[PDB]
């Protein structure tokens, strides 16, 4: 079941660094030429691509179309980054090739014919991206793609054109943001062309301490070099987040220890709270997790809490409009459930 | 021995009428002896010869059901002890840090102490819980006059029992009652109560008396009037007053319960996720946790937390208590760390 919001068994594996990296992602674009029916239409090619992935496809992958998911099921698919938001709704082709892992994700007649994805836990940029080209390597022996060869892999939106890779890495950093270095290692990331952004909230306030730090970088590099690069600045922020870490230990010793689960003891038991204090207690919790003082919690709560107390997500899983209030109401019953299933 | 390393006896853990408001009522009855100085006058041979008269009368003497008296003289106690004695409110800060040759005769279930070298020579002291000032006052009045057949009690017919403080002139008698009233703190009422109880010749003080303050909203209502009024009256009017307080505090509890809804079980609950995982707690923030979390199971929110537990807590965090029961002496950041692990074992014990 793909429609599972907890984190899955291939994505809750300990990949390196996998306590600060949450997830690695890569992405490839690809729009086909010369179909199999060389139609004028949309619709049809559309339908052409989906034939091919359900006969090619039947490893185990499921085929999902969009059109065949309640809007529940498609924006679970969205907030586990398996779809895009424009699959789940305005794609009236729009499929999404699933591994039973959810490692791979095939998204099929959205911006671009088609977007592989590769989603790993931790820092395994190029293991994803291997995983990924073995994946483009197999579609393209039976299509053949856009391509342009001066301009590379042509895209709908020439965000991508060129290697049609997008490379992301997502990291909770909750020591750089509590010791306020969070704008300092913006900076430095964009220098370098990275994007950074907060995965959660509204514009730039990053709940929960989750980046999403991506490539932008795209015509001259490779994408082993763009996935170099991306890796390389990661694993610099890895090494400052930790630094941070240890420092907060050494500082703040059992004062740190009170912090982590006092956010701990608020989400387990409060029954009012908003998107932005759960958000900043599941990072404390998930901090005093990775730092082994939250023994008996898995650090996946971050994970997963992040995506259900969404305002939004709350609500669209309620299968209603909700006031803010109760929106906090079950929100904080949300999370304490979810922390109930722990302490059994 | 048990009156340091116990935090509430099994006398005072008994429910009594209201025990859910009304943590405790007590009876204070100051008295000098005839033929010594006051304290504030006395020299320490006559200081000396009140606590070796009182010795000599009352150490191992049979109380009935309280057990005997047991003599602790604070001129034998540490520091910790004295405070563990006044955190389970058998002791004055007085006794303990002014009174050096202080005394203080506590029967076996720790219902009686008879303070001696207090600001008087004797303060003989019934502490009962819940709400029970009438039981309290018989309690102190027999035992006053039981006192009173091993000690004459300077009287002037006119002023009543000499006493060395003009808040004792006249009866001697301080009447109390320790009441929880975080509704009223809440609902900011208590700002109107305070100085319309003080007008009634009551006043309201903190947790410990005269200049401390309402730990975890505990407060302590007494009488003002000490003379021109018989002991009974006194007391029937702080009860009347009481019983008017305990009303209040269960409406503005309801009307909280109906204005806040979720939002007090809310407040409640995290104080409660507060106390069962902190790791650095001081005793302030103990209290006002204990008092959430003592309203929460008023309210029936919080549950599987007696109010047995949160009267040891309310005592055990205490700073004197917690070095008590830690063994030795505790720096403030150490006693933080102590108490939040008492505190989440004694819930995690309480739950399970
Ligand atoms: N916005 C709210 N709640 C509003 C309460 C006011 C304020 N946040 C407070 O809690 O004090 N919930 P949401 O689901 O995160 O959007
Ligand atoms: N006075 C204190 N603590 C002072 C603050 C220390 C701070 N929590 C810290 O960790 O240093 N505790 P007490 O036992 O209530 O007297």
């Amino acid at each position: 079941k793909f429609f599972n919001t907890a984190v899955s068994a291939w994505m809750s594996q300990e990949g390196p660094n996998s306590d600060i990296v949450l997830s690695s992602r890569i992405r490839l674009a690809r729009n086909i030429v010369d179909f199999r029916f060389p139609t004028l239409f949309s619709s049809e090619e559309a339908k052409q691509i989906v034939a091919l992935f359900e006969r090619a496809f039947v490893g185990r992958f499921e085929l999902l179309k969009m059109s065949e998911l309640q809007p529940i099921e498609k924006r679970v698919l969205v907030e586990k980054h398996l779809i895009s938001p424009h699959l789940a709704e305005d794609s009236p082709f729009g499929a999404c090739l699933l591994s039973e892992n959810e490692e791979i994700s095939i998204m099929i007649n959205e911006e671009d014919h088609i977007r592989i994805q590769c989603l790993f836990p931790g820092l395994q940029l190029a293991e994803a991206l291997e995983a990924a080209s073995e994946l483009d390597d197999w579609i393209e022996g039976h299509v053949n793609y856009a391509f342009d060869e001066r301009l590379g892999y042509l895209t709908s939106c020439p965000t991508n054109v060129g290697t049609g890779l997008r490379a992301s890495v997502m990291m909770h950093l909750p020591a750089l943001v509590l010791t306020q270095q969070i704008n300092r290692i913006i900076p430095a990331i964009n220098q370098l062309g990275l994007v950074v952004r907060g995965t959660y909230g509204e514009g730039s306030e990053a709940l929960g301490n989750i980046f999403q730090i991506s490539n932008q970088i795209t015509l001259g590099k490779s994408e082993e070099d763009i996935v170099a690069d991306l890796h390389t600045i990661v694993e610099q922020l890895i090494a400052q987040e930790r630094a941070a870490r240890q420092a907060l230990v050494k500082t703040l010793g059992i004062q740190l220890e009170d912090k982590v689960f006092r956010s701990y003891g608020i989400l387990a038991n409060c029954r009012v709270i908003d998107s932005k204090e759960a958000a900043q207690c599941l990072s404390d919790v998930r901090l005093g997790i990775d730092l082994g003082y939250i023994k008996n919690v898995s650090r996946n709560i971050l994970n997963e809490l992040m995506i259900l107390t969404q305002p939004g997500f709350l609500q669209q899983y309620a299968g209603g409009v909700l006031r803010p209030e109760e929106r906090d109401v079950r929100r904080a019953a949300l999370i304490r459930e979810r922390l109930r299933m722990e302490t059994r």
